[PDB]
């Protein structure tokens, strides 16, 4: 038997990427309450009559 | 009647293999909460990156 030091033993690994994503995140569930607007510069500004 | 031997009439007998199967062993299910990877050295070693 061969009387290998712990740090060679150490290194006597095989590396696996099975754990990469980690945890994955929530699901997106905001469309469903909120209404979505693009703006083109530096703000919006609605207006609307009343009745 | 004849006198047979001991040793001669316990000869007389039917051999059947319909215990040969015996009592079965538990089904196996590893597989649904379990995740199988492989090996080739002393251990395997993961790492993940955080967020």
């Amino acid at each position: 038997m061969i009387v290998t030091p712990a740090s060679i033993k150490a290194l006597m690994t095989s590396w696996r990427k099975d754990f990469q994503g980690g945890l994955e995140d929530a699901p997106s569930q905001y469309n469903k309450i909120a209404m979505v607007v693009n703006s083109s510069t530096r703000s919006n500004t609605y207006g609307w009559l009343g009745k």
